[PDB]
């Protein structure tokens, strides 16, 4: 399973991701990824606000979807 995170300069993030995975799982894949520290991270699925300790399966967040990172 993979996901798309799309920065906030419109760059995409390409995820490896289980169902299980946490949000806040996948910030520390992001900080990985861009250096960007969690507590700056802010995400959105389908106009909902992405909590950390929610999985993905909790936000029916599927193969390819696509998150935006957004302001803090
Ligand atoms: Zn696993
Ligand atoms: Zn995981």
């Amino acid at each position: 399973m993979q996901i798309f995170v799309k920065t906030l300069t419109g760059k995409t993030i390409t995820l490896v991701v289980e169902p299980s995975d946490t949000i806040e799982n996948v910030k520390a894949k992001i900080q990985d990824k861009e250096g960007i520290p969690p507590d700056q991270q802010r995400l959105i699925f389908a106009g909902k606000q992405l909590e950390d300790g929610r999985t993905l399966s909790d936000y029916n967040i599927q193969k390819e979807s696509t998150l935006h990172l957004v302001l803090r």
